[PDB]
């Protein structure tokens, strides 16, 4: 119920400009003698001339690397080459660029090794690739460059009945579109890594369909090789739950599950039933507070007390006081959008304090809606690199502690 | 009752224009003693020129739409510039602008990505389309350009009797036009999409 199917990705390293100018330089001498008088001089010359169109030659050098559950072999990829809200050329790899193999979480070349350079437009190569003398102008203000990735074509291996594989007429692409007809995309993003699986589900619409059917938390059980533990998922001793990270969907799968979830008696998102185009993103987050055990942090948590800690659902310690956590700007990310997200109580009165600059240094009261366990949620922006303390501090009143907590990434967030 | 017949669009995005100018400047120093005389000069050179035919380059940028009820693996569409009451070149895509899959309903490359571009017309991709000095100046005086479809060439997609299915040999020019002989052609359109397709209708006759 889990489809072999490769993604590749190109990543950018560098980008070398190379202006195709012309200098010159001359000497002359002249003498002369005429009958009485005479004549002795030197001539200079410097000289320099350019023609606009074949005006700048670049190269580019990018790297390959996979995810998935599958190789591919002989690999191309086609890029395209964005400037400011157009487009300069399309390439496509020719044999130069090519590559070989490619073992699922790896890249090509090794990790020791240097990247890869291209250069070319031509299908045999020759010709570098030009960019027009205002092209130029916006680039040499200052205006860079980003790349892409359009579409990759590869072969799978399939054995005969000699016993040996063969890699020629088997195409990838014809098994491309086929699949991303049928299945729901899963992608998951620890801290090193990510992955990205398909999962086929099941068209409750036509009859004659037979397709044994799961639910959105048995479909990450089967996907990822991942242990059921106590009733909880455990993946390379990471705890994986849908109250340990944080869930993206686009609004379309959003909205069904919106609707969804209002007919059924239950209260947890890992029972809704698959469908069968939707787009899901699991993040892990970087710092996990559970008062139990697993509190990957430096400094330590203030007024706590140890009567039925176990995360959600059985936390009943209800006072007054005060936890806060300063930690400084070094051990974390600069320049990202980090989020800080939480469960609720039923304390009285409550507020959260973030003095972080260059950020949300909004102070806000919790507004406890009930003693039923809901989530928040905020966000805040990174400076660069000073000794200026992370400073969270909740003032509680009749709870000193609701025992999930986080902070996160939300990466693709920079700053400038 | 209903064909599987994928339809194919282009649609316009820019057009980048390019100068084959060619610029120089150079720069001389002269002295000379005689005998008593002397001299010191400076000379300075300016110079511009242009030489028509391949006096100036193009680049479109483009992409892809299917609307239908079928795929179409390796999509080759052609183009013709128009330009006034005219034609400059027709570009039989090459290599490069070729496409992979079109998905029904779907473009080529995908919503989340920036355009295509295409700038050649020699087979393999050399030797740039140029343009005409007075179809320059009909250009920078402001009238602009617009483009077409003209014909694609793609593949479907059939399986043999060991499970895999093939896409070589196998076109779809050659069902183009028994299709578009037997069937009527209804076009809808909504405010967000369109969707044409084919039924076959009866010869009373």
């Amino acid at each position: 119920l889990v489809a072999a199917y490769p993604i590749v990705g190109v990543g950018m390293e560098k980008l070398i400009i190379s202006t195709n100018e012309h200098a010159s330089t001359d000497q002359g001498k002249t003498v002369s003698r005429a009958t009485v008088q005479d004549s002795n001089g030197e001539s200079w010359n410097t000289g320099l001339s350019i023609n606009k169109g074949e005006s700048a030659y670049i190269n580019a050098n990018v790297r390959y690397y996979n995810t998935g559950t599958a190789p591919m072999y002989k690999v191309t990829p086609t890029t395209n080459l964005v400037l400011d809200g157009d487009t300069l050329s399309t390439i496509k790899a020719q044999e130069n660029q090519i590559g070989n193999n490619l073992s699922p979480g790896d890249t090509y070349p090794k990790k020791g090794l240097s990247p890869l350079a291209l250069n070319t437009m031509d299908q045999f190569s020759s010709r570098l690739i030009p960019i027009n003398y205002d092209q130029l102008k916006k680039l040499d203000a200052g205006k860079q460059i980003k790349l892409e990735t359009t579409q990759v074509s590869g072969n799978f291996g399939t054995k005969n009945s000699s016993g040996q594989i063969v890699t020629e007429g088997n195409s990838w692409s014809d098994y491309i579109s086929q699949i991303d007809s049928i299945s729901a995309s899963i992608i998951l993003d620890t801290e090193n890594e990510s992955y990205e699986r398909r999962v086929t589900a099941k068209n409750l619409q036509d009859p004659e369909d037979k397709t044994p059917e799961l639910t959105i938390g048995e479909a990450i059980e089967k996907a990822f090789g991942a242990t059921k533990k106590d009733g909880l998922l455990y993946f390379n001793d990471i705890p994986i739950d849908e109250s340990c990270v944080e869930l993206i969907f686009d609004d379309n799968t959003a909205n069904k599950i919106k609707d969804s979830l209002k007919t059924l008696s239950d209260k947890k998102i890992y029972n809704v039933k698959l469908e069968r185009g939707m787009n899901i993103l699991i993040k892990t987050p970087t710092y996990f507070t559970n008062f139990d055990d697993y509190n990957n942090y430096p400094s330590t948590w203030s007024n706590v007390n140890t009567t039925n800690q176990d995360g959600l659902q059985g936390s009943a310690n209800k006072l007054n006081g005060e936890t806060k956590i300063k930690i400084p700007m070094s051990e974390l990310k600069p320049y990202k959008r980090y989020v800080f997200s939480g469960y609720s109580k039923d304390p009285l009165t409550s507020n959260s304090i973030i003095v972080k600059i260059k950020a949300k240094e909004e102070k806000t009261d919790y507004l406890v809606p009930e003693q039923g366990y809901t989530k928040f949620s905020y966000e805040f922006e990174t400076t660069e690199k000073d000794s200026s303390n992370i400073e969270i501090t909740l003032i509680g009143s009749g709870t000193t502690y609701l025992d999930n907590l986080s902070i996160t990434e939300l990466n693709s967030t920079p700053e400038i």
